């Protein structure tokens, strides 16, 4: 029964801790978990509790407006909005520019370690497919662990139906280029299960999910947010409705610095009947005039023991964010872009009821203000809020998704 | 269903590693889990993954140690009627309460209490020592329970206490614990109870065959490795070519052996006379003390015992659970030269008469032991065969995991 797990993630501290509960409840039954990521990670790895495996070395992806064009907008994955050449020219940019970048600077120290330490299962962040090319060549069991909505296999579900019309002269497929490549040189072939796994770990509520063929176990979100303590300013209940604003390095790096700067979201909000908490990085800190009187600046809180009793999350869609206040029953406004799934993350909410979403291009003090009002003031929010928030506690655990998981490895491992 | 647990712990790393596991289990179960302790812990707690609550202020203990461990007062190791007068396990207590557990819980006893009132903890999960635990917990009606990382000496000399006072006159009956702690209960309007002593259930870590024999609500978990931050060096991959020994001096070892006996650049220069390889975790000024380094040693600042240990043939240290517990689930045998300090001796003693390792004590160790000692570690199997049956009775214990629902149920029983 006992199991070597392999955790693989690209070097982001986001994606990261979205796999930490996870991961932790595989090692207290007993199996050994390790985590794999790019050299710069390590450090996050190691203040998880969980032990790192540095592989490979790191990459310019961060270097290199805003993210938002047509062909990097995968956020509504859908037949008719897809000819062949729109889908085959989305897969060919995102493992160009994305998926390329961050895993070919450490698939081959991936899949050295896995032939060292030969897991039984590779768990894989969704963009992290270097995991599943370790796992095939060493013959492990392997499945995504989704933090997202799940625009990538739905993309994909999209590309094949379009690959089945075209004439066998003109089939291409860069995934299987890429990957099949890879695997290749090690002896293996291609096999669909390398882009979606043999089975995916859904941290996403069912009634915000796509829906797929998949083999699907859902498991409960459950906040991981990096390393955090409980600061002694937190036992003073509000007061007023508490309003909680998060702009990272994420933040920034996507949505650029061409739309409403966080200056002038603190000045509108700082007008307003409203306890603000604001966690700020050092430079938009310093960019910054006065800091109104309703208002406390941070360079890091805790989600997950702020959000408890918090009336608002302001943010850009990220999921430690969206999950921890999914959980807190806590109204979200989400003023973002079409990258990663993040507008799907705003409109899931919308549609539901449970917050509200807006382009970051329109955003205005007006509309700020008036949003936030409107998730204060109008209940039927805190109402669709509370009902995801009942659906999230109605998953199974990924304690109890653990002998799940044990099957599955067994059924599909070698 | 969903629970707030509080874990307490005193401002050791190396007690607060081995509640790792059992907090993630619960946490990885749905239930929110707070770890408080000293401001000086608060970083260690951080990497754990786990949240910290910072409580009270820091304590001296470790200089009124180093300014002054091992005098018959202080040795517990032996926790018998037949060797305990009423007055001698009286002056036990009353040295141990005085002395170790309240300049470890007193600086935060308080400030834990107010958190406790704060957040409503329905659990408590403290640390053997850790008094400051289940004094909260009972001001809050919350469920609470011992998780041990030691063979279990202070139930059993309490049991000896027991029996002392029990055959004393009414009026001659005094409890430094109960006068202690149910001062302190007291001032928050509440009772003492022998169950603030031992918890309300004991959740177990040492393998039962090596365990003291106690009347307590016991549950067992299997031991899981935590040794703090860890990543896998690339020198790791090499298996070795020949027996590999491993070294551990931490700030536990020097600041409570400190400086009497064999010094630790001598036992370097022994082991850099064998046909082994050698890898020894010493602190930075362990480092500087020290001429030259043996060709057959590699010496780190820390490596993780979970990734070291695996095909190593010995573990040489002075006795602490991690790296006792760690040994243990990879079969590799001890050698514990040490003192009759916390259970230390006792960790020793058990593999010594189990025939799985060697204990001595630290004042007799030289050369020509330490030689010997691994020399048979290493040749004579008995050791590793011994080792192996340790290392299956730990596996066919119960995990984390597995102890979910029974700490959920005895919470339901005895909490709110
Ligand atoms: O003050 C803060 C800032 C961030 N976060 C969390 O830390 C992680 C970082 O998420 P994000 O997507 O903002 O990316 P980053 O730029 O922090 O990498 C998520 O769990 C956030 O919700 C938090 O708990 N408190
Ligand atoms: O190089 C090292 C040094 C220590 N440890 C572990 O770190 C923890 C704390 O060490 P110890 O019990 O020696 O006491 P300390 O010196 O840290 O007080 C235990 O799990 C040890 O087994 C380890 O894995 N590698």
């Amino acid at each position: 029964s006992h199991m070597r797990i392999l955790f693989a993630t690209v070097s982001e501290k986001s994606h990261l801790f979205t796999m930490v509960p996870l991961a932790w409840s595989l090692a207290a039954a007993g199996h050994e978990v390790h985590v794999a990521s790019n050299p710069a990670l390590t450090a996050s790895i190691k203040s998880t509790g969980l032990t790192a495996v540095p592989v490979g070395k790191d990459h310019n992806l961060h270097e290199m407006d805003s993210l938002e064009n047509p062909l990097s907008d995968w956020s509504t994955p859908e037949l008719d909005r897809h000819s062949w050449e729109q889908v085959l020219m989305k897969f060919k940019v995102s493992v160009m520019f994305a998926y390329q970048t961050y895993n070919d600077c450490m698939v081959h120290e991936l899949v050295d370690y896995a032939r060292h330490w030969q897991p039984d299962l590779v768990i894989w962040d969704p963009v992290t497919y270097a995991g599943p090319v370790a796992a095939r060549v060493v013959g492990a069991a392997h499945a995504r662990l989704l933090w997202c909505i799940d625009i990538y296999a739905k993309m994909r579900e999209v590309f094949l139906a379009r690959l089945a019309e075209q004439p066998e002269e003109r089939r291409e497929d860069p995934m299987a280029d890429w990957l099949g490549g890879i695997l290749g040189r090690y002896g293996h072939t291609f096999d669909e299960e390398v882009v979606v796994g043999q089975w995916t770990i859904d941290q996403i509520p069912t009634s915000l999910q796509l829906p797929l063929s998949l083999r699907r176990v859902p498991v409960r979100y459950l906040p991981h947010n990096g390393p955090s303590e409980i600061p002694d300013w937190l036992r003073e209940a509000p007061g007023r409705p508490r309003v909680v604003l998060t702009s990272g390095v994420s933040a920034r790096a996507a949505l650029g610095g061409t739309f409403m700067p966080v200056a002038d979201m603190i000045n509108t909000l700082g007008s307003m009947d409203i306890d603000v908490v604001a966690a700020l990085p050092p430079e938009e800190v310093e960019a910054l005039e006065k800091v109104p009187a309703n208002t406390r600046i941070v360079d890091f809180v805790p989600l997950h023991a702020l959000l408890p009793g918090a009336s608002v999350l302001i943010h850009h869609g990220g999921f430690g964010s969206w999950g921890t206040a999914l959980v807190n029953g806590v109204p979200q406004f989400i003023p973002t872009i079409r990258y990663a799934d993040w507008w799907n993350k705003g409109t899931s909410l919308h549609e539901a009821g449970a917050g509200l979403v807006v382009h970051a291009s329109e955003l205005t003090a007006e509309v700020l203000r008036e949003s936030v009002e409107r998730l204060v003031e109008d209940a039927s929010y805190r109402e669709a809020a509370e009902r995801l928030r009942e659906e999230n506690q109605r998953t199974p655990t990924p304690h109890d998704v653990v002998p799940v998981i044990e099957e599955l490895t067994a059924e599909h491992g070698r």
